[PDB]
Formats: C-alpha cells, sequence, structure tokens
C-alpha cells in the first residue's frame, strides 16, 4: 500500500514539474517481479490503484490492469543493479534537449551536483528496439550511475528508492534547463571543482533531504490554498 | 455528425492546452460525409472555447449547410487540400509558438529525437510566402506544396497538418509543435543537430503513427483537458 | 462602455503575460477636450474593474470617478495632441518586447502576425532616464511620428490606436512578434524580412476593424474563464 | 505583522517563479542575536504566518513551533555586518541562477534593472555556516544584492518588502539579460548617472510598498470580470 501511494505521488510530481511527452513515461519499483503504472495512463492521472505488480513475462500478479510492455526492459536494469529499487524514464523537455544535441551534463551549479560523476551518456540510438536489446544496452551504458542521458531519446534515473529516482529526475530536468539556457546566452560552461562537487553531491543525496523534498513536492501536487483575505 | 463534432471540440481543447494560440489564426476542419462540404469551427471563436455546437457544416461557397453560425472565410482553402488528398479527412492550421519559429527562420525540421519521427519524411516546407492570397490561390499553393505529406511548415507563416482522422491531425499538430520546440531550444544552445538514421527514423515514425497509439494518446489528452483531481489529502 | 472596454483591455494585457510591477499605463482620449480616462494609481492591469478608470485633466485633477491618476501617464496628453487619430495608448515593459528594447533591436518583419507593425513601429534610441511629462511627451510624440507603435530603447514599448481595441491588439501582436524574433535569432541568427508589398497587404488585412474587434472580444472572453468540456 | 509580511513575501517569491527546499528568508528580530525564519521542510508556496519561528545564534527556537533550516544560520553574519539590513532572501531562482552558473555579472541595460545598478555584488568563488557567513558578508559589502557563482543569489533589504522587491526585480533583470544575450550577444549598458537616478526613483518606499502590496493581492486570487 505504501509503495503504490509513493508511486502515485512520484507520478504526480513528475507531471507537475513538467515532464510529459504523450504516453512515453515509465515508472517501476522492484517488488523477479516489479510494480508499474498500468498501460494507457499518464503520470498526471495515476492513483494508487493504477499500480500493478508483474512478473518477467508481464503477467499481472497483483492489481487490475495490463503492464506497459515498454517497461519490460526495466528487469535487465534491476538484474544488473541490486542496489536499484526504482526506475523512471521520460522524454522531459529540457533533459531531452541535451539528449537530442548529444550533450552531456556539465556540473556548474550546486543543484546539478547530485548528477556529478553520476550521469552516464548512451551515444547510440537503436530506434524502437525490442525489450531485451534495450535492457542490455541501457544496463551496460548505465554502469554504476544514478542516471543516464539516452541520445536522441530522453533519460532514465535509477534510485535506491522511488523517492530517490524522483528526486534525480527533477534535479536532472532542472540541471538540463539551467545548462541549455546558460549555453544559449554564454557558450560552454566552466565546471565547478570535482572535490567540492562530490561533497555537494553527497550532501544533497542524504536521505533526510531526498525524503523531505519528495514530501514537499507531494504536498504541492495536492493544491495549496492562497492566504486568506 | 454528433461524434464528429465532439471529436473536433476535444481536438480544439487539446490544441489550446498544448499552447498554440495566435489570436483567431487557428483553423480546423473535417471532411463531411456529404461531397463538397466540410465541418469547421465557426467564425470568431478560439480553440479553447470550442464546444460541439460550435462546429458547422459548410459548402464550397461558405454557405452554412448545418448548424448555427458563419464559417471563418480563411478556411475555404481547405477544400483544395481535400480535393487533392482523398486520404485526408481532417486539417489543422495554426501559427503555434515554436513551429512558427521554424517557419519564420525558414528552417526545416531536422529529425534528431524519437518523438520528432512522426514527421520524418512527412513534413513538406513551403519556402515562398505569398502574402494574403484569395482562398483559391492559397488552396492551390498549399495543396501542391504539401504533396503526399502529413504536414507542412509554411515559411513566414505557421504550419498545417493533414490527417486521415481528426485524432491523427491533432496528434501530428502536437508532435510537430513539440519537435519544433526541442529543435529551437537545442540549436540556440548547441547549433545544428545531427539527424538520426533514416531507416530507424522511418520505423519509429510507423510505430508512433499506429492508430492504436494515435487514438489512445488523443483520448489521454482529451481527459487532461477536462481536469484531473489531485491525490486526496489525509 | 469606455470603462468596461478599458477593464477588459487591462485583463487581456495581464493574461497575455505583459506584467512588470506597477509599470503599466493605459489611457483613452475623453470626449471632453483636454481630458483622458486612465487606470487609477496603485492597481495592476490584472485587478482593473470599470470603476477603477477615472477621467483626469492636464493637471492630473480627477474630473470623474473615484481615485487619483498615475502621474506617469501625464505625457499621454502630448501624444493625443500630436495625433488626432489616436484615441487609446498603452505602455508596458512586457517581457519579450523589452528584450528588443534592451538590446536596441528593431523589429524585423519576417512572419504573417508581425505585419500589423510593418512600417508601423518607430524606435526611440535614446533613453532619457526618468523625465518629467513635459520632456517625455515631446520626445515620445516626435519619435512616434505617424506610427501605431514605438519600441523605447532600454525601457519598453508604447502602442497608439484609433480605439482601445486597436491599442490592445497592437500590444499583444507586438509582444508576440518580439517573442518570435528573439527565439528565432537565438537559434538561427538574423532573419530574412518578407517582401514589403506583401507585408503591407497582410498589415492592412490584419488591421481591419472586424478582425481587430473579433480578436479583442475573443481575448475578453478568455479572461473570464472557459469551462472544460464535460 | 512580521509573520504576516513574511508569509506574503514567501507567496510572492513562489508566484513570481523562484522554487528549487533551497529557499531561505529571514527578518531581524527585535530581540538581539535572533531572527525570524521559515521553518525547515516547507516551501515558500505553502508558508503561513504560523510557519515563521524566531531562532537564536545556536538555531534554538525561541518563539513558534518548528525547527530552523540550519542553512539560514549564516544570515546572522550578514545582520551583524549590516545594521541597515532587516530582511534577507536567498533562493536558486531559475534566471538569476543562469547568471550565477555562467559567472556573468548583471549588465544594467533597462529601466527595471536599475534597482541593482551599483547595488549587486558578485562572489566568484564557490566554496561548496561560519565560513559561509564571513565569505558572503565580506563579498556583499554595502550592496543590496549578490550573485553567488555556481549557486544562486541573495538580497538584503531594509525591510522584508524591500528584500522581496529586490528579489523579484533581480530575477526579472537576469531573465531579460539572458534572453537578450542569447539572441543578440553582449548588451550596451545605460548611462550611469541616469541609471543611478532611476535606481533611486524605483527604490522609493512608496513604490516598494505599493508594489509589494500589489503582488500580495495577486497571490490571494483576483476574480475575473
Ligand atoms: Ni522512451
Ligand atoms: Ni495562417
Ligand atoms: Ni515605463
Ligand atoms: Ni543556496
Amino acid at each position: 500500500r505504501d509503495t503504490r501511494e509513493t508511486m502515485a505521488f512520484a507520478c504526480r510530481i513528475l507531471a507537475m514539474t513538467e515532464q510529459e511527452a504523450g504516453l512515453a513515461g515509465q515508472i517501476s519499483v522492484r517488488s523477479g517481479a516489479y510494480w508499474t503504472l498500468r498501460f494507457g495512463l499518464g503520470f498526471d492521472e495515476a492513483t494508487p490503484e493504477d499500480f500493478i505488480e508483474v512478473d518477467r513475462d508481464l503477467n499481472t500478479l497483483s492489481g487490475e490492469g495490463m503492464a506497459n510492455p515498454a517497461t519490460r526492459f526495466h528487469l535487465w536494469v534491476y538484474e544488473a543493479r541490486p542496489d536499484v529499487n526504482s526506475i523512471i524514464h521520460t522524454h522531459s523537455p529540457w533533459a531531452t534537449v541535451l539528449a537530442t544535441a548529444r550533450q552531456p551534463l556539465v556540473i556548474s551549479q550546486m543543484d546539478m551536483t547530485p548528477l556529478h560523476n553520476d550521469c552516464a551518456f548512451l551515444g547510440e540510438w537503436p530506434g524502437v528496439p525490442i525489450a531485451d536489446q534495450e535492457g542490455v544496452i541501457i544496463s551496460k551504458a548505465l554502469g554504476d550511475k544514478r542516471a543516464i542521458i539516452l541520445a536522441h531519446h530522453g533519460y532514465l534515473t535509477a534510485g535506491k528508492s522511488c523517492q530517490e529516482a524522483t528526486y534525480l529526475s527533477v534535479y536532472l530536468e532542472r540541471a538540463a534547463r539551467l545548462q541549455v539556457r546558460a549555453q544559449a546566452a554564454f557558450g560552454p560552461l566552466t565546471p565547478v571543482d570535482d572535490t567540492l562537487a562530490a561533497e555537494a553531491h553527497d550532501y544533497l543525496l542524504k536521505p533526510s533531504i531526498v525524503n523531505a523534498t519528495f514530501d514537499y513536492w507531494s504536498r504541492q501536487t495536492q493544491g495549496i490554498a492562497p492566504l486568506t483575505k
């Protein structure tokens, strides 16, 4: 119940922080099974009852609905990364600009540091590959990283929890927006010092900050009343 | 008739939601079951306010055959596209923000990302801007330049999409506008883009244009326009 | 009817994203000589109601309505005196038109919707700081000449219409034209202008009273809220 | 009244699009060595008057319910260095952070940028509370604002209304500069004498307070016609 509620909030947060590209969004949580948003729904309409548990053959083991067959590749990532418990893939507007231009992230600001030495870049675009080819390609290119920019496609985040995968997704999208806006006006950016970036990376990825931020974004999706007159 | 008008009303709300307003420049039509006629949004209304009763059926002379209202005379040229393209049943024309950047800069789309592929080998580019021609000349110019494509970027003007259904014309419109936004933002920061392989782009084009995906995506966007309740508070 | 039209013009300007603190100005020439209708000081365009528009004279005395005029609108009298054809003036520091003003870049007519400003947008290259009405009015009236709009370097823009509907339509079209030009030049460099003869025909077509008034009425309905489809 | 003013300042910052839990706001307390601030874990968009607490130099809550955001402790060094400052805002707002990330100072080229003319410091070093406070107080000097390289910005006002006004004007000035440079390259600055006159005009209390009250009314919702 807690997992489905967390996944529903993660979906609403991703929709609120403007990540939508038709029905291209995917989310999963490790259960050889995984929890995922049922087929045909967007992140903005997800409720706890829309998350189903499914095996390697995409058979539903718990809940009502069918899995989005495009999430089958997530099993290869979970198999390669025992530390990963949640995966998010979207074609969000600004991260997809970096993907389309074949441009890796350049760590030049405090909030970009959760991706410092933690964002892989897959240069090859295999088109619409089958689940197995995509899983092997993405697991290999991801390596031990928390995120990957997929050239000509979008991005994927891989977190130890659904809260961490969501936090990485939002921070990667905002980091991409900052980099694209800054390079359009001023050209290539000078990165910050690697040692200080690694310290800021560890600071921003502490569970207390990740969970408090996820809970804040969750409250924002529910609506906040203006101050009374 | 009722289902056609309801589909057109949702298409208008979806275009408005996906931010495509430039005054009353927006046009939408659906080929009528009656020869020589088309359904279209009545004059004076924006896409964001369209309801089923705002779609009227008009003839080649712009006489209203069915419904209450007068046609936007600027939609008369659509008849030439329908005549040239028996496969086309719905047309959308707008001056949306990002697609109009490409049109203004005389820059064709460069297919460099998965969601740009429904326009791969499917977007014509009219390089000449003819000013404000009368519907007949506008119709011949646009039908000839469109050829067999699903979309066209009209230099110094905007774009047009031509679908087998109103759902397909809307899907092409949204994907073209988002593809143009991605390209403009990418080129402003990084310069010209590297196009993806043509064969893989054509496969992704065919995958994304399957009727099941087009209709499910149109229905999803239709639900979005109606408002989605937030998750409840405890 | 004048106060209602001005209230809708204000809501339209706020909706179409022109906001910059309380820097906005709007006026309509009064039927009474030497007077003009304007939004009262301290209110933004987004909160304007018909009762917030007052009629004021050259000395900023309130002739009709409740409230005090924004003294920064005094120079509008100089434009009305120089242009008998002008009945409504709008000045704001809208986001995109102000990028052109800040960069000292005139509009380049390269798309259909930019044509209402073709041969109709002056450019004041000098920024006089915070001048008094006497100086600002002469500077702006002289630079505007017979045009419908002017980009004011390092400041913003002003539109001058035969009606409040036309001043509003010019304001929205200028802001969107500036957005299109800035976005296009950032990605692709300087633009190719369209043919002058065709641009003048498109200018006349888009400035016809029927399309100006239908568009103003459409934007008016949008500010009031539209219910989603059931 | 202080907590209500801070609640409106928070809603205005959220409305004028500044969100990155990175946001900080404080007001110097009437009690020496203390400051009022938004409690930990809340964003500016949800702040109510009861969410502002009074805290001491050791981050102990003196008044109200809640714990302070420990990252606000450095505000004490700015208050100690600047007796004229009574409110401080720090955010990583979208456009001001573009300038900070690119190490680009503001170039005063338009009327609404003038409240920052000769009033915006630039800290070039990114150090990754005692060290942060000394570094930021020294770099800020006597200015109303500072762009912090690779980080964000801070404003320091004589009132919460002035800190909020400086925040909004700096973010909009950064947006204007970034959009203009992307399309047209480096900007020509306006005349310094005229910029200083416009700076003084726009920072008059009547304009600052009327503008803050206008933005406060906007956060509450305005009925359509
Ligand atoms: Ni994908
Ligand atoms: Ni058109
Ligand atoms: Ni002004
Ligand atoms: Ni910070």
